[PDB]
């Protein structure tokens, strides 16, 4: 079967700027870089950085809802969202519709979030507040 | 400071073929569903497909590099791949790199993988043969 995310490749339009985001203001850890790209970890998480002219900034409102959630803890959550708000990161949602979570641009426009919570959590909070029409499968 | 991916969503133009694709041709496991989404696992990734009037069904020429690669064992890769191959799932590129690739589309065009290795591995292939101006981070 398939089992898990081997990695994620995301598409920069200029590599330098990407790597200081993700390793610098982000905290993950650079493990390499080259002309084209560089290989970063988050946890178990193996992120790729691909250089690609075909990448093009989108505003959020024109790009479509995919985003990447990376996991933070109760304790640090609102200390680190409110550290990028004020390194001057944009925001492109502000409605918590999925639990405790923090929605940030990169510097290309890839949709990232801060959130709070397991699958397993969401599902037991979806429950009691249901989004329309739910229906949940043992 | 952050310690993984939490989830990755993935807008969909039309639910039902996309839960099809993921649930029963790819083998992820359902968990939830409601008029706008569900949320699937596999391993201990969290999909989350996000009924988007905004997404499109995007030829792989008209998207960038972004993609999104899972975890198989060389023992199952190949007939997963057939599997995809008689399904008739489109192919956005061959595999010209270390570890086995298989590079395919979902039904809107996210661009995925199948592919076989760690990080651990691809970095050690790169300290054998490191690409042009690569650099190493201990
Ligand atoms: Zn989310
Ligand atoms: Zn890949």
């Amino acid at each position: 079967m398939l089992s898990g995310l081997n990695h994620l490749t995301l598409a920069v339009s200029q590599l330098a700027p990407s790597v200081a985001f993700y390793q610098q203001l982000l905290g993950m850890t650079l493990h390499a870089r080259w002309d084209s790209g560089a290989y970063l970890s988050c946890g178990d998480l193996w992120l790729c950085l691909s250089l690609d002219p075909q990448r093009r900034v989108t505003p959020p409102e024109e790009s479509d809802y995919t985003h990447y959630a990376f996991s933070i803890s109760e304790a640090d959550f609102a200390s680190f969202a409110a550290r990028l708000e004020a390194a001057g990161v944009a925001v492109w949602k502000l409605n918590r519709s999925e639990g405790a979570s923090h929605y940030f641009l990169d510097p290309d426009g890839h949709k990232l979030e801060l959130h709070v919570g397991s699958l397993a959590q969401r599902l037991a909070a979806c429950r009691e507040q249901p989004y329309k029409g739910m229906v949940f499968f043992e």
